[PDB]
């Protein structure tokens, strides 16, 4: 077997306001309520959150999503991918 799918970070930063963060998860993220405030939350306080694990493609998708929502909306929020 060869497991091929990728997780993606969000990293913290002082600057992106928590409820922009809470709002990328649940939209870009499918993520519940309860399940973004969890993750915006770690973030927050360790520095790094998976966000989710998807194909290469998705994966590659969503961080640019995140990105791009990030700076349209004027904050310096980073995410990225890596293997799983």
């Amino acid at each position: 077997q060869k497991p091929s799918l990728y997780r993606v970070l969000i990293l913290n930063d002082d600057y992106t306001p928590m409820e922009f963060v809470v709002y990328v998860l649940e939209r870009f993220f499918n993520k519940s309520r309860e399940d973004a405030t969890r993750i915006m939350l770690h973030v927050h306080q360790n520095g790094v959150g998976v966000c989710g694990v998807y194909t290469y493609e998705v994966a590659e998708t969503k961080v640019a999503q995140v990105i791009d929502s990030a700076r349209r909306h004027q904050h310096p929020l980073q995410c990225t991918m890596e293997k799983d």
